[PDB]
């Protein structure tokens, strides 16, 4: 079903799909080959469906945690670029895209969450989570909440959990110990506990998705949020005054957000295996190609060494790096498919209050399998 001769590209609707579209015309200009850009839903789950029955895109863009899962199922393209090309990118980004001594994806960007605040409505930041229960009331004397952020997803709620020692899989002898999961440890339980007890005093709401958080800030209904560099485009153009800084201290310990790497590979069935390699190596990963993508919807700390240290200036990005290096990198193994949903469940359950904090989690230890 994958057609012989052309390119179709898959990337999420929060990154730059209008920036990556403009890059397509320079590729259509020289070689004459067609390059369509797309942004479907549940593409983390749609890809290993369409690929597992001989379909799907030429190229897919996502955090590196799924690609080891796609390398297991056997629906990827093993990339073999020259080592001189691997010398142009920060070496550690390849240690993400290497499941079992062999290559499967190019790295493009380095992601991490960072505290954004409404400099206008709230001048200085809180440095513990602990003071937000007092911070809420003062702004709630003007119809405005302290913090709001997507609670439904685990990516945003994990930073707070990890702080006090909350871990997916224990780091035992190079590889990851699957058999010791740590979502239901004493530190993690108390982390989640604080997210729930924030909500129980109406200082956040339980069912606040992504769209509500963004909009609420981007106009001004609330004075804080937790989001990536990708949301700086809409904030800038919605004309808000905002700094970026550290993700603050749960129990005098730093939030450890899971550090993703926006990476890309090619389909197993695909007949255009060297067509994407000429597109990837030459056009996109450049100080012209990564510019127009960063223009539309920022990536922050890019993987190509040359363009990264040209835009390392912005205190926003530096602060994004500060969180990132203080947090830890996402593991790549297959069960990271299952790990994310185990918590995704357990969070919402206790978040609203449907279940006890301890039961939802001590269940979710089982779910990671
Ligand atoms: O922790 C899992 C949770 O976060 C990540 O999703 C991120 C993704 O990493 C970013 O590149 C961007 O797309 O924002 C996403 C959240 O909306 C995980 O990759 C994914 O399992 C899940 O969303």
């Amino acid at each position: 079903k994958i057609e012989e001769g052309k390119l179709v590209i898959w990337i999420n609707g929060d990154k730059g799909y209008n920036g990556l579209a403009e890059v397509g015309k320079k590729f259509e200009k020289d070689t004459g080959i067609k390059v369509t850009v797309e942004h479907p839903d549940k593409l983390e789950e749609k890809f290993p469906q369409v690929a597992a029955t001989g379909d799907g895109p030429d190229i897919i863009f996502w955090a590196h945690d799924r690609f080891g899962g796609y390398a297991q199922s056997g629906l990827l393209a093993e990339i073999t670029p020259a080592a001189a090309f691997q010398d142009k990118l920060y070496p550690f980004t390849w240690d993400a895209v290497r499941y079992n001594g062999k290559l499967i994806a190019y790295p493009i960007a380095v992601e991490a969450l960072s505290l954004i605040y409404n400099k206008d409505l709230l001048p200085n930041p809180p440095k513990t989570w602990e003071e937000i229960p007092a911070l809420d009331k003062e702004l709630k004397a003007k119809g405005k909440s302290a913090l709001m952020f997507n609670l439904q997803e685990p990516y945003f709620t994990w930073p707070l959990i990890a702080a006090d020692g909350g871990y997916a899989f224990k780091y035992a002898a190079g590889k990851y110990d699957i058999k010791d999961v740590g979502v239901d440890n004493a530190g993690a339980k108390a982390g989640l506990t604080f997210l729930v007890d924030l909500i129980k005093n109406k200082h956040m709401n339980a069912d606040t998705d992504y769209s509500i958080a963004e909009a609420a800030f981007n106009k001004g209904e609330t004075a804080m949020t937790i989001n990536g560099p990708w949301a700086w485009s809409n904030i800038d153009t919605s004309a808000v005054n905002y700094g970026v800084t550290v993700l603050p201290t749960f129990k005098g310990q730093p939030s450890k957000p899971f550090v993703g790497v926006l990476s890309a590979g090619i389909n197993a069935a695909s007949p255009n295996k060297e067509l994407a390699k000429e597109f990837l190596e030459n056009y996109l990963l450049t100080d012209e190609g990564l510019e127009a993508v960063n223009k539309d919807k920022p990536l922050g700390a890019v993987a190509l060494k040359s363009y990264e240290e040209e835009l390392a200036k912005d205190p926003r990005i530096a602060a994004t790096m500060e969180n990132a290096q203080k947090g830890e990198i996402m593991p790549n193994i297959p069960q990271m498919s299952a790990f994310w949903y185990a918590v995704r469940t357990a969070v919402i359950n206790a978040a609203s209050g449907r279940q006890t904090v301890d039961a939802a989690l001590a269940a979710a230890q089982t779910n990671a399998a």
